[PDB]
């Protein structure tokens, strides 16, 4: 009975989810003058070009682009990685209000919006062994700015009406999230966790330093989305994101000067 609402949000989840309080949580901020440049870091390899989308889903929490993750046709490798991560899913979290929503911040600077192009170490076998082990799962994350439209996010934003509430899907085949990158491929890189509960810590986080930029019209419409099930009291979601955490010593590397 998870959340983000006064009873059940984030300083709540601790008692059913002690890890909470764990020591790589997520999300961070992101201080850039303390993320140091690590010239060991690769360059970022995102190759999408075969990706299988199925599927849109309103779980309640957020809404959810499906892929098939049977074969290596979406991978993420090289950055911080040492293996081959498959895309199993995307979603967003965003605010309320154009001043807030992400998770990460940035010199403790708020987006609009965060999306995460969740992956799974393959050497684990399926998503679910993955989210056993530290080193399972690699989350692309990409910040959202009010501006602009970004074309490649229309075909998302015309669909959420067909999935309002909780429980709801529709066919969402043929969709290219290479519309959904930035230019640069410039990262900040740091071990955590899923930001909502189980809140396991697998994830080696992958921040891009580039936002995307979104047009007004278009959060508005992820901000007219419910929280609730059909005729269920209607429950806007908005605000579905996880403030940052303690750092706890980490650190967060920089693949750029
Ligand atoms: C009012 C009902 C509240 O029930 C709950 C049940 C579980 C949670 S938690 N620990 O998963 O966030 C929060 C509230
Ligand atoms: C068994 C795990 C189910 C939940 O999976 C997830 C996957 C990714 C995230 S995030 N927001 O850290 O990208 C949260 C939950
Ligand atoms: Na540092
Ligand atoms: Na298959
Ligand atoms: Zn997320």
């Amino acid at each position: 009975h998870w959340g983000y609402g006064k009873h059940n949000g984030p300083e709540h989840w601790h008692k059913d989810f002690p890890i909470a309080k764990g020591e790589r949580q997520s999300p961070v901020d992101i201080d850039t003058h303390t993320a140091k440049y690590d010239p060991s870091l690769k360059p970022l390899s995102v190759s999408y070009d075969q990706a299988t989308s199925l599927r849109i889903l309103n779980n309640g929490h957020a809404f959810n682009v499906e892929f098939d993750d049977s074969q290596d046709k979406a991978v993420l490798k090289g950055g911080p990685l040492d293996g081959t991560y498959r895309l199993i899913q995307f979603h967003f979290h965003w605010g309320s209000l154009d001043g807030q929503g992400s998770e990460h911040t940035v010199d403790k600077k708020k987006y609009a919006a965060e999306l995460h192009l969740v992956h799974w170490n393959t050497k684990y076998g399926d998503f679910g062994k993955a989210v056993q082990q530290p080193d399972g799962l690699a989350v692309l994350g990409i910040f959202l700015k009010v501006g602009s439209a970004k074309p490649g996010l229309q075909k998302v934003v015309d669909v959420l009406d067909s999935i309002k509430t909780k429980g709801k899907s529709a066919d969402f085949t043929n969709f290219d999230p290479r519309g959904l990158l930035p230019e640069s491929l410039d990262y900040w890189t740091y071990p955590g966790s899923l930001t909502t509960p189980p809140l396991l810590e697998c994830v080696t986080w992958i921040v891009l330093k580039e936002p995307i930029s979104v047009s007004s019209e278009q959060v508005l419409k992820f901000r007219k989305l419910n929280f609730n099930g059909e005729g269920e009291p209607e429950e806007l979601m908005v605000d579905n994101w996880r403030p940052a955490q303690p750092l706890k010593n980490r650190q967060i590397k920089a693949s750029f000067k």
